[PDB]
């Protein structure tokens, strides 16, 4: 099914931002983790995880389309503490979720709803992700940076 | 324990390495499976899985040794028919293995061995990756091409 | 819900089509079984049983709205060999694809949500059919039709 | 029970030509592996196997008779293919059935018996391992040494 | 197989380093068990036993070698507090660390390879308790002493 | 319960002995272990775990009476056959025995009657070890140490 | 990968010192067998197995390298007594020791930190070996030749 060349762009450009977020969820499991605060690493690595499964969906999308999936990382927002790594996340997500809502209404100008309806899915993915780094970042600033990564922690046993 | 800037900056070129073959060996997945080699596509997505783990204890490494961990990839080899992705493939382990001797050489040098013996471990296995590799290019090369695409096709109701 | 008389239309054009496609999908079943190619001819009586699921899906939407389905079916594309049926299958699907996206647009301008997103659903069933398809014409290709043929057969004991 | 001079030749002759099977299977299966043939070499990894059991058989028999058993090896047939391979089974099958053949007359005339009986099954074993590989050598003629090939090779992701 | 009297001297300088972390690491698990740390006192206890499996190992390679085994413990560092426990633990496994990379380099010019490859079993286990320690001082140092002592406190009732 | 300075004094000289007869112990199971004497080097293993157990159970007694608990060893009694090893074992039992009897009267005297219970707990276990130990020196002598050792080695497939 | 020839030739040095050993300590196998020392007749027969493995991974490792593995095995140690069968395999230990010492230091040299790594576990194995042969040797030693013999044979109802 030879897709429109724009539609096939605006997957490309999700595309880009999704390997973004897998590169950058990863490395925050990583920073995380070698700071000590491994339960907040885990959900990291969790959420890198989900972001790769978006990747492939894309990927099959647009190879389905007959287009060419440009698989490449624009690298770095790397935080040094834990208040800075979940707004390097949540500003991510909310830089995805412009790019989706443009990419679902050009789809439907363009008569492309089975790709529109992969960008619903993945706006309504993203403002998951942005409600729940919201929270995160509300309760740290309610408890304290130090309780909430504390929190996060685990006990030197575990 | 500030590691050697001459060792981190081989362990972020082989990070390179590394996410340029999760990248390779992911769209050869899906490429192959577009193709109706979902048999070779499967293979194809396991060892992209395992160069995933390779590129999570580079990233660990470097992060231990205080360095920082470029997570990037340089974008294409993207074949048309299977012989050229598995050649794509075999060109990519070749280039690997000539960096990991190197790195391992260099790691011996300065004194790092626990370094040197993380290329040691990434050499033995880009050596079994080729085996395989030259092993599937020379039952390619002794059945045909269409035959070895049979062999890693699945019937239609699969 | 006295629903248009035109989404009505648009529901039993649908319905036609599905009906048409259990039909030709059967066919082809018993075909392909009568020639030996057992394993696509599995495919086939899935692919009818889940067109008889989506005929089945349209019929109740109709008798909601307070329509009256018309149960028809306009007989055949019957192939001599595997790649004719495959192609015939093909061109039923591009044909429904085509009506889906133009009774969603309708059910839409006129208000009918519900039945928009029965046609969306179906539109995005078509579009994997026809991947499906595609994939497998692909194989075709690049085997051969007699290897295709002795992929989807199994031996004579089984 | 000090044995016949003669026989304990005759087992020692046998006990040679079972150790150069040994080591010819083992060298097939290693080399059938490498060209991708994976269920070929399966088959002669469990010959090798057999024929070991064989070699110890001759060994207890020659030092119940309080013989020196002579370990040793005559080193190569070595094919270039699936056909040589096969063959050059079948040319030591048949070297080692003319052995048999000959040593099982030669105990019984001295009245060694129980030797007799053992050269007995090993002409027995032969004979099945005769027919085996003319089977798989008339099937090679029937359908081409690349379905053969084929047929005997696995898929990449097993 | 009677060793070089160098490579037994370093294997005997270990030995006393793991026996004195065995002393150390058992006499911290005692003592924050006191103070009431008993999730960080149950991973000292565990680190003890771990270093006890390394005295052993050298004991075993000593009396391979015909050496004698000096067990000898030179005693202390011993904290006040939580953080000075850490830091002690810190200091002994980067003496140990140096140890064992010169140590690995006296085996490898006098030909000991396998004694070599103790030393570098050891030095890849003391760089994991480096990076295990130097993340729980991280901790401490983000979220502070008393949370990170509380976080390895069990509650009364445990 | 800040503790008498006598009391924490006996009981670090009972650490003392019990460390020794850690170190002893666990250098005898080894020396055993690599002359053949697999059975008795198990039984050596064994006593040095639970000889643990009791520096264990005297470094937590002499924290709990807020002394300091001086974990070091005095090095040898080791001998060159299995005799002189149960000798050498049987005369640190008794050394210990008598230390632990003054020391009981020691903590009586002072008033400390639960000090007083370990060192009697203590007291009769070393009184069951000089009876384990005197028994097996009593059958070494009646049937000879060669069977002796024979009685305590396994076989070369165990 | 087209392999040193150098490399290749110290590998097939060791393939034949390994299957040298097969042959030795199976007939070793079949002797104390014969023999009734039932006991250690298993434990070669599951040496033999080991070395078997071994001269696998040489062969392997020769094919990969694009060489041609040499099956042949020089014939004798065989004693005629316990003692003389255990200094037998204890001098093919040492042989094979020095063997491997060089062959992993040529590999080095060269560059073929692989094939190094296979001769070091190959040297770890050996060194294991000694260990094992000259332990049951010091015990043969401390019991003498026949509580040995006795200690490794079973009874007749086994
Ligand atoms: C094109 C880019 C990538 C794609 C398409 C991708 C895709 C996937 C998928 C689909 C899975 C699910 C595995 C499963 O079925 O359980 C997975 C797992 C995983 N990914 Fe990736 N990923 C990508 C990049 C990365 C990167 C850059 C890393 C860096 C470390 C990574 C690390 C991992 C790890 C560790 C797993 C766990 C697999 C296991 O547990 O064995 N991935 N990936
Ligand atoms: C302060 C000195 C020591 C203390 C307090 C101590 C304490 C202990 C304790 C309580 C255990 C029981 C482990 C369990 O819960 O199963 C143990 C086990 C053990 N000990 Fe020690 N020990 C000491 C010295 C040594 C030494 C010098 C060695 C020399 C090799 C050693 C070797 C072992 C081994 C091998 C184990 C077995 C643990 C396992 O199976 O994983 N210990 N020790
Ligand atoms: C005197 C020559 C040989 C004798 C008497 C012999 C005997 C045997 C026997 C009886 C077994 C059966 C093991 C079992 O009980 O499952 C066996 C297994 C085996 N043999 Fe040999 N064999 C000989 C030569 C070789 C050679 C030259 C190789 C070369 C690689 C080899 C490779 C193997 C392997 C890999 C196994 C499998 C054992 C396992 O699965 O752990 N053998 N052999
Ligand atoms: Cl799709
Ligand atoms: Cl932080
Ligand atoms: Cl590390
Ligand atoms: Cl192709
Ligand atoms: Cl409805
Ligand atoms: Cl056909
Ligand atoms: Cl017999
Ligand atoms: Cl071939
Ligand atoms: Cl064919
Ligand atoms: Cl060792
Ligand atoms: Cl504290
Ligand atoms: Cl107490
Ligand atoms: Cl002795
Ligand atoms: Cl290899
Ligand atoms: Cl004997
Ligand atoms: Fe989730
Ligand atoms: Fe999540
Ligand atoms: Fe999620
Ligand atoms: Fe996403
Ligand atoms: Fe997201
Ligand atoms: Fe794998
Ligand atoms: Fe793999
Ligand atoms: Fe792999
Ligand atoms: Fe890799
Ligand atoms: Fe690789
Ligand atoms: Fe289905
Ligand atoms: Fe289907
Ligand atoms: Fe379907
Ligand atoms: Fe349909
Ligand atoms: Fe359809
Ligand atoms: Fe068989
Ligand atoms: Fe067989
Ligand atoms: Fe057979
Ligand atoms: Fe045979
Ligand atoms: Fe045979
Ligand atoms: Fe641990
Ligand atoms: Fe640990
Ligand atoms: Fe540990
Ligand atoms: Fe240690
Ligand atoms: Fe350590
Ligand atoms: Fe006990
Ligand atoms: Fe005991
Ligand atoms: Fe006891
Ligand atoms: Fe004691
Ligand atoms: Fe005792
Ligand atoms: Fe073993
Ligand atoms: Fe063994
Ligand atoms: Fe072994
Ligand atoms: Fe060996
Ligand atoms: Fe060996
Ligand atoms: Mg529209
Ligand atoms: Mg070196
Ligand atoms: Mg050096
Ligand atoms: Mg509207
Ligand atoms: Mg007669
Ligand atoms: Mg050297
Ligand atoms: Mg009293
Ligand atoms: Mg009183
Ligand atoms: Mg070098």
């Amino acid at each position: 099914m030879k897709g429109e060349p724009k539609v096939i762009e605006r997957l490309n450009e999700a595309l880009l931002l999704e390997l973004g977020a897998v590169n950058q969820y990863w490395l925050h499991y990583r920073l995380l983790n070698d700071w000590g605060y491994t339960r907040l690493a885990k959900k990291e690595r969790e959420e890198s995880i989900e972001e790769m499964h978006h990747a492939d969906k894309l990927i099959d999308r647009i190879i389905f389309l007959e287009g060419f999936p440009n698989l490449q990382t624009v690298s770095p927002r790397i935080g040094q503490n834990v208040k800075e790594v979940l707004e390097a996340d949540l500003k991510g997500e909310y830089d995805a979720r412009a790019s989706y809502k443009e990419s679902r209404e050009i789809c439907d100008k363009l008569g492309d709803y089975v790709s529109k309806q992969l960008f619903d899915e993945l706006l309504a993915d993203e403002e998951g992700h942005i409600d729940f780094l919201e929270t995160q970042l509300d309760l740290l600033a309610k408890i304290g940076g130090e309780r909430y990564g504390q929190l996060n922690a685990a006990p030197a046993d575990e």
